[PDB]
């Protein structure tokens, strides 16, 4: 994708903080990701994308679109509801006819910023007052390229800038642009959502979800792929959310997950709970080495919370089979022989294969979706709907009727998440 001329692209400011064993306020700022802007021709204002379809006048190839096809700049308060105040970052919700938003951090115009996990801690903050069944809030870490594509993909000019280049371990064949290739071959509109469609090719990478939540439940669900970075895979063997098979391709679509409600935890989180979901609160994740040192591969996955200046530990499994509050080797053998299903995790090289992900350096991104495919019931439902009864299939409070997404579009459109604080470091220096 080239570079768009008619709206200037200009980056909401977002600070954050790296801290020592004292910390420092970095300059920092948001991307919107390319799939929510306009695609129009060079040097034209005709659409290379409209509605669901392709123009196939200008985007005839995979390659042609991509040469010929520029990404513009965004009004990201007033097309999107994104807006930022210092260290807060808030994503609305439905804004006309546009829902959520997914955004990525800078460290300059043309550059993500890499967080090296490795060893470290990394905290933010996070109000789930306004997000209800149905919505997922996410902050989270995938295995992008900093400069997003640019220097690997000629056809690729738009860049990080654009906010082009994402991936995930859910291997997405809805993205317009992978590889400095678009995504034109073979696309399908999907029949329910008026912007959306799936084209044969999808993006994976390794993907850390430190953060899936509403007010409602959270999860903390490590993905690991055969390789770390992008691959590119095609039609079906991509696996994943937009596939026929889920567990047909090279990256986890389940993942190792904590989700304190699905282990039994059921009085943790949510409105006046432990964690109290009407109120802002803070998460800490730690992510532990064998040999303790920013080299080695990823042992365990801590996690605690702060509200009201309290700590908070998290809670430890009471599902007879899964034992405490960690994600670690023994945590991800006994989830799945409890919970059974398909072994994914182990298939796609778990913790090793997840720290090679994170070696590599990540991206942070934060994001605000509702979703066609489940409703979001694996988070905060009963999920799968005819699993009630059998452990781990209550993951939350919400009916298995909840989620729709016209549904809660139409009634919690204001609807919003705000993400705060960032923090990063050594262990116990945030
Ligand atoms: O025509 C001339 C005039 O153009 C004006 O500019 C227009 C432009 O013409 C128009 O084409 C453009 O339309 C865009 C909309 O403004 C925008 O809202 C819309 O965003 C969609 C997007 O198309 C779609 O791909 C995206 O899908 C989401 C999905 O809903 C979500 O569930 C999924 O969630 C994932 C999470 O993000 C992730 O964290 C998690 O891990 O996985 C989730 C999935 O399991 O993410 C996907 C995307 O990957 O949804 C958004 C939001 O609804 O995009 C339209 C383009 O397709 O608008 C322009 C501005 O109006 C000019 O302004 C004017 O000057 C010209 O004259
Ligand atoms: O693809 C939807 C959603 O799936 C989540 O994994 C589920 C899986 O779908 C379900 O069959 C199993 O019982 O539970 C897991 C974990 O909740 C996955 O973790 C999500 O990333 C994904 O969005
Ligand atoms: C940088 C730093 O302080 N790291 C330590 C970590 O080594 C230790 O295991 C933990 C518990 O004492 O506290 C913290
Ligand atoms: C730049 O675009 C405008 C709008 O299409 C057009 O008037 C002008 O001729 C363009 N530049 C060219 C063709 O070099
Ligand atoms: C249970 O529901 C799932 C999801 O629709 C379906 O795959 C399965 O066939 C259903 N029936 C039974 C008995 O599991
Ligand atoms: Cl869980
Ligand atoms: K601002
Ligand atoms: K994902
Ligand atoms: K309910
Ligand atoms: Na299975």
């Amino acid at each position: 994708q080239q570079i768009g001329t008619y709206t200037a692209e200009t980056h909401p400011s977002l600070s954050w903080s790296t801290c020592k064993s004292s910390c420092t306020t970095n300059s920092g700022a948001i991307t919107l990701d390319a799939n929510w802007r306009w695609v129009h021709g060079v040097n034209t204002s005709t659409n290379c994308y409209t509605g669901n379809t392709w123009n196939s006048a200008i985007c005839d190839t995979d390659a042609s679109c991509a040469q010929d096809c520029a990404l513009d700049g965004a009004d990201y308060s007033g097309t999107y509801g994104i807006t930022t105040s210092g260290n807060s970052l808030r994503l609305n919700f439905v804004t006309g006819s546009n829902v959520g938003s997914r955004t990525y951090l800078m460290a300059d115009n043309t550059h993500y910023q890499i967080f090296d996990l490795l060893n470290q801690e990394f905290t933010f903050t996070v109000d789930v007052s306004h997000l209800p069944c149905g919505l997922n809030g996410a902050l989270y870490f995938v295995t992008m390229d900093a400069d997003g594509g640019v220097s690997k993909y000629p056809n690729n000019k738009a860049g990080a800038q654009y906010g082009v280049g994402y991936c995930d371990s859910q291997c997405p064949r809805d993205l317009k642009f992978i590889a400095g290739q678009a995504n034109v071959e073979g696309w399908t509109p999907s029949a329910n959502n008026a912007n959306t469609g799936i084209g044969n090719h999808g993006a994976c990478c390794a993907e850390l979800d430190i953060w899936e939540a509403n007010s409602i439940s959270e999860a903390l669900t490590p993905h690991p792929c055969d390789t770390p970075g992008l691959s590119v895979c095609t039609t079906d063997a991509c696996g994943g959310t937009y596939s026929s098979d889920r567990y047909a391709g090279t990256c986890d679509p389940d993942g190792c997950d904590f989700n304190p409600y699905r282990l039994g935890v059921t009085d943790f989180y949510g409105s006046g709970k432990t964690v109290d979901t009407t109120k802002p609160f803070t998460v800490v994740t730690q992510f532990v080495t064998n040999d303790g040192t920013s080299t080695g591969s990823l042992s365990e996955i801590r996690r605690y919370y702060v509200q009201n200046g309290v700590v908070i530990p998290q809670p430890s499994s009471k599902i007879s089979g899964i034992s405490g509050n960690v994600i670690n080797s023994d945590y991800c053998a006994a989830e799945i022989s409890t919970f059974g299903g398909t072994a994914s995790f182990s298939k796609h090289g778990g913790l090793t294969n997840m720290a090679a992900g994170m070696e590599a350096g990540m991206v942070l991104v934060m994001s605000l979706w509702d979703d066609y495919a489940v409703n979001m019931l694996w988070l905060d439902s009963t999920y799968p709907t005819n699993a009630t009864g059998t452990p781990g299939a209550a993951r939350g409070t919400c009916a298995t009727t909840s989620g729709d997404p016209k549904t809660v579009e139409s009634q919690s459109g204001s609807s919003y998440v705000t993400f705060s604080d960032i923090r990063v470091g050594p262990f116990n220096s945030t």
